[PDB]
């Protein structure tokens, strides 16, 4: 149960952006049904009435909280990846257009799952803005808790893989546009029952097992990380 406080750009906090330039639901509640257009940028996907202004090449850096900001973030029950999509503002998320520019799943050598350091990290993780086209477009990061997801939602409404799913709107201003935009998956679509990482058993799987969902990271994505940039105590 995490939510989106804000983002931060450059180690800049951007203020408060709950409704405002998050798409944010009313609560922090998870996704379960992967058909549900819930998938897409969570359960009040509408325009909201600012978009962040980013250059490419700079660093957006996304803040999750539980109840209150940079508390326990989320709990430690919630074992599973991150991600990070973008898509084109005029899609508003339909269609074949979401492209993965982060992915972090579990790191053998300090043995953790990406949620437990987005906890040690106060909630921040963050992904390089890529060399599009000026434009609008929405950035969808995505959290995977998976304490349940050794059942299917379809089969067991009860259970299931879990998704904090959070869009922003971003704009970015400048850009070289040396890596165009290319096609990319659809939420809801892109995850089945059948896909890779959906359904797993974290207590009596080896998480050197686990592979996250496709796709793949794009060639054009510039990197990112789970590492605390600013801190919030100071504002
Ligand atoms: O010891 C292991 C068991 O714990 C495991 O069972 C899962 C334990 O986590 C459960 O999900 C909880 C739901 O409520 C939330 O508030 C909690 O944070 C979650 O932990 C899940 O439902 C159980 O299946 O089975 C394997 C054992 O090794
Ligand atoms: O799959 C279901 C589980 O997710 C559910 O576990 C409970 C989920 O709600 C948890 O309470 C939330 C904690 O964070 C607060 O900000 C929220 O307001 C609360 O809703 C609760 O602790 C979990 O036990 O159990 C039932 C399963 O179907
Ligand atoms: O536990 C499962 C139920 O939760 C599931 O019911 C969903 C409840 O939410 C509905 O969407 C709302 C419809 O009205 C407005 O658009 C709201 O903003 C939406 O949240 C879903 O359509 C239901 O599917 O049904 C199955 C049950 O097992
Ligand atoms: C999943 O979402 C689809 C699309 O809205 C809906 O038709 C179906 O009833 C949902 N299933 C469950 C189990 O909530
Ligand atoms: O579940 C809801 C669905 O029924 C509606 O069609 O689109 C919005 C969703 O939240
Ligand atoms: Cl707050
Ligand atoms: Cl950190
Ligand atoms: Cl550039
Ligand atoms: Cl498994
Ligand atoms: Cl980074
Ligand atoms: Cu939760």
């Amino acid at each position: 149960h995490t939510l989106v406080w804000g983002v931060w750009v450059n180690g800049v906090d951007q203020g408060d952006g709950r409704n405002i330039y998050i798409r944010s639901p009313p609560n922090n509640n998870p996704v379960k049904n992967l058909t549900s257009p819930d998938m897409t940028c969570n359960v009040d996907n509408r325009v909201v009435p600012k978009s962040v202004p980013v250059n490419a090449g700079d660093t957006l850096t996304f803040e999750w909280y539980h109840n209150t900001r940079d508390d326990d973030i989320i709990a430690s029950s919630h074992h599973g990846p991150i991600a990070v999509y973008i898509a084109p503002a005029a899609s508003n998320g339909q269609g074949n257009v979401w492209v993965k520019l982060f992915e972090d799943a579990y790191n053998v050598t300090n043995s953790t799952w990406a949620v437990d350091r987005l906890i040690t990290a106060h909630g921040q993780h963050s992904v390089v803005v890529p060399h599009v086209a000026p434009g609008d477009y929405l950035f969808r990061a995505e959290i995977i808790a998976l304490h349940e997801a050794d059942s299917l939602y379809s089969q067991n409404p009860i259970r299931g893989a879990q998704f904090y799913i959070s869009c922003a709107q971003i704009t970015i201003n400048s850009s070289d546009d040396s890596t165009p935009l290319p096609a990319g998956v659809p939420f809801p679509g892109a995850y089945t029952d059948s896909t890779p990482g959906i359904q797993f058993n974290i207590y009596t799987t080896p998480a050197t097992s686990y592979v996250a969902p496709p796709p793949s990271v794009w060639s054009g994505a510039l990197g990112g990380s789970i590492a605390q940039v600013g801190d919030a105590s100071l504002e």
